[PDB]
């Protein structure tokens, strides 16, 4: 039927994590960039933001907005949300910590910058002494190759989208991790996120 | 029974308090008074990003809101009957976190910036939230949010409607429907329960 249309800014921002997502799955989607104040207007003219607000997208007849909720739905669709309630907790909960310095990561841009270099220190330390821990520690809990239920999830891919965000900031701070490395090489070399990362699709890039 | 490790607060556990309360099931509470409670949790390894709120339940450690919500919710049954169903509760009570998030914080805020912020959470109710809540009840007519049926949603923007009415009573005023669902939900014999006092539910912060 319809493929998925993806409407924000050609950027990364809020609407990155949903790109990958859907290339990871092998799923063909078309984007529709938000040019404009006036194309935004539009937009909730129209009736098509619930809470006037992009990332919207319009998928399988719905009109969806809040990232977590696009996410989500495509994570159950393409089976990559685990196979029961308990796993889906496991996926919870490591996406809401990646969620969470991902959000850090993500605002620093529009940081004062007389607070930016205690929020980049105040980051750093979180990954190192927060975050890479508890992934390095789950891999190595089962050393398998993924970190839910030994199949690739959206935990696997969100995680991977975050270690490239780390390494722009910082290529040393994964450097003891490497079980995190390895991972990482793994879910890069997947078919479909092989050719997410390759020029021409619809990744985005840094912001200038 | 579940047991829910948290400051004896509101804050990031209340929604989870009211989704029990409201699916009729007893937990415990295991309250964290001194920095040196949460050093035990931390070192004894209970949160996997060394935070509250976590909830022991079905054998599992769960932290984050959103996980521990996300668990109940589908557990009890009030996550509707399919994917599509569960996007627009997502949909819906993620717009609710937002408003929520914004409401919670405010405690917090630099003096110098709380002004502006209740002015732009107010306009926010009026022009962005309680209508996109107005419309849903509206199109449908039926006593629930998602499917004719007690869903999640429905606990969660009630709980909302109470935060709201503290903070500003009159700014439900133009939403009969809103205050439809205030009251109908307020009856069901759990959540009047739960509102009564004595119950697990916590007071807002002094």
């Amino acid at each position: 039927a319809e493929k998925p249309k993806l409407h924000y800014f050609n950027a990364r921002g809020r609407m990155e994590s949903t790109r990958w997502l859907l290339a990871a799955a092998g799923v063909e989607f078309e984007e529709k960039f938000i040019k404009s104040a006036e194309d935004l207007d539009k937009l909730r003219n129209d009736g098509y933001l619930m809470f006037q607000q992009v990332p919207m997208a319009e998928i399988d007849g719905m009109k969806l907005v809040q990232t977590r909720a696009i996410l989500n739905y495509i994570a159950s669709k393409y089976n990559l949300y685990g196979k029961d309630i308990k796993e889906r907790a496991l996926i919870d909960m490591y996406i809401e910590g990646i969620a969470d310095l991902g959000e850090m990561i993500l605002l620093l841009p529009v940081c004062p910058p007389e607070e930016k270099d205690a929020k980049l220190a105040l980051i750093k330390e979180k990954i190192k002494n927060r975050y890479f821990p508890a992934f390095e520690k789950v891999l190595k809990s089962h050393g398998q190759d993924y970190l839910v239920g030994n199949k690739l999830s959206r935990a696997d891919i969100h995680l991977v989208e975050l270690l490239y965000y780390v390494e722009e900031l910082d290529s040393s701070l994964i450097s003891s991790f490497p079980l995190l490395k390895a991972l990482k090489t793994r879910i890069s070399n997947l078919p479909t996120v092989k050719k997410f990362l390759q020029p021409g699709s619809p990744r985005k890039p840094p912001m200038d």
